[PDB]
């Protein structure tokens, strides 16, 4: 079945033991970290669900770490573009994940900077959808700038509820070295976090990535058209309508070449 | 083998036929783009040799892709920081390329905007070495910028002499839509631009990804302690010294990250 396959490509469970999948993402990110000798983990902290939730598994995984007489360290970081619209929420997500190490890289300079040039350049405006893919890429520059001052791995939020759509921007939050949250449903994202003990108004939050000027904080299912609780059912291999099945196969295809390295001719899955 | 397995992962030929292999790589390109659909290609011109011969293989399918009744066009793009020292190898290979457009972006402006933020949020001052990679990742956004305005696909100029070290910045210059130089040693490279006419000037200087303030136009030979020669003799499966089979595995290894997507626990590559 595509949905099948699908699932199985994407590694997402029917159900889990919430305890227990918080153990082995921990175990993940402990094992991973230790094999490569890295220093700890930078994450860039949105205020939204995904953040908060592998904000906190890095956060217990250096304390573990350190539990055992290692090193590692967890730095949260801020990455507004100007005035962030929601920083409340990112400063509750901060009260909660208690990270050793709180920092904050506004990108507006860089970004406005870039704009200026292009259009200097060019003689064109960025469109908004334009720069906004240009804010996504400009915080992943600045998770690797701490990552390479520090000595750390930059963690990706991604997860089977994005992954599934190509929600995400290429080599933007889709750039980066480990991903705890793979295999996930949003749905049983919103699960882990409530075992975590998170503040309702973490979970109950409406998904947005807020990277336009002329629509800020615009929802996810808007931009898609069809609900993150549809796209959790036909992932976890409910059944759902062939409107549903059908819109989802066909955006998974279109956006293989997320999910894959740059394509070469030897290579057969775009063919 | 070790050598034996390297060489089919990443795709060399012990023996190529030249004009054999500029067919192929020309019909990847017109292959790929009629089923995406795209518009045409977008490159970043050094004034090196890998980008003078992507660029040209970019301009002869889209000539032949418009010589068939489509509509194709490539935009090939100057991307100095400042003054670029050798601007002059830089004209001479649009010169050999002739594409359809030649654009320029400096992206000094993007770089320092950056680097003053970091110092401004952290206290702290960017490495010259972590500089040197804002400077490749601004370069993707740049083209990634051209290519979301105009509708194009990225091309990168990863060949295997490249591939093989890690020589690349993770989501800088290896952040591209696909790749025409896959599999292609540096000396195989030469010969594809010879075959093509190219000018000796583009393919007898050093190689340098010439990132550094510091020491600009330093050579990769330098920074990697082994000779493009020794490179494409253990690439091209001929029998080499201990010391060179050594050096180059350990370095391979060391950046299989480089190599695959992001790392999640259910991938056993890095284990
Ligand atoms: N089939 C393809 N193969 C390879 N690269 C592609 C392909 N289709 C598009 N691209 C590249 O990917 C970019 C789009 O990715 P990006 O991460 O920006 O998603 P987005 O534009 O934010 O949203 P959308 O999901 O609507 O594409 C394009 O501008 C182009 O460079
Ligand atoms: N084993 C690993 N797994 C995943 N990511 C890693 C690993 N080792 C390093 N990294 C990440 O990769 C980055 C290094 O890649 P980058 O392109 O920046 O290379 P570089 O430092 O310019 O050159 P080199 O890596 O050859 O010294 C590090 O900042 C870190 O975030
Ligand atoms: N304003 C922000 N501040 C910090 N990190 C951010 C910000 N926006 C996005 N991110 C990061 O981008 C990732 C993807 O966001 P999203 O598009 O909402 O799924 C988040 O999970 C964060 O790590
Ligand atoms: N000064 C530059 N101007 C334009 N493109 C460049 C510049 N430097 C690097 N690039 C691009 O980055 C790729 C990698 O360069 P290199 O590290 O020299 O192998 C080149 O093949 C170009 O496509
Ligand atoms: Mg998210
Ligand atoms: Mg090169």
């Amino acid at each position: 079945s595509m949905q099948e396959k699908i699932m199985r490509e994407l590694h997402v469970k029917p159900s889990i033991d919430p305890k227990q999948e918080i153990e082995d993402r921990v175990n993940f990110l402990k094992q991973y970290v230790k094999k490569t000798g890295a220093k700890g983990f930078v994450l860039g902290i949105s205020g939204g669900q995904d953040s908060t939730l592998a904000g906190r598994l890095a956060q217990l995984a250096v304390e573990s770490i350190r539990e055992e007489g290692g090193d590692a360290q967890f730095i949260a970081v801020r990455l507004p573009h100007g005035t962030q619209q929601d920083e409340d929420d990112a400063q509750l997500a901060l009260k909660f994940i208690k990270p050793d190490k709180s920092w904050k890289f506004d990108i507006k300079s860089t970004v406005s900077a870039f704009s200026d040039q292009y259009q200097q350049e060019t003689g064109d405006q960025l469109t908004d959808f334009n720069k906004g893919n240009v804010k996504a890429r400009t915080r992943m520059i600045a998770q690797y700038a701490i990552g390479g001052q520090e000595g750390l791995l930059v963690l990706g939020t991604d997860h089977a509820a994005e992954a599934v759509t190509g929600f995400f921007t290429k080599y933007g939050d889709g750039g980066a070295d480990l991903l705890p949250l793979t295999g996930l449903t949003k749905r049983q994202g919103r699960t882990l976090l409530k075992e975590l003990g998170a503040p309702e108004r973490l979970y109950l939050k409406e998904p947005t990535a807020d990277l336009l000027d002329e629509k800020p904080q615009q929802s996810d299912e808007t931009e898609l058209g069809i609900s993150y609780d549809e796209i959790d059912d036909y992932l976890e291999g409910k059944e759902v309508s062939a409107k549903v099945s059908e819109a989802l196969e066909k955006r998974y295809s279109m956006t293989e070449h997320k999910r894959q390295v740059p394509a070469s001719m030897f290579d057969d899955w775009w063919k």
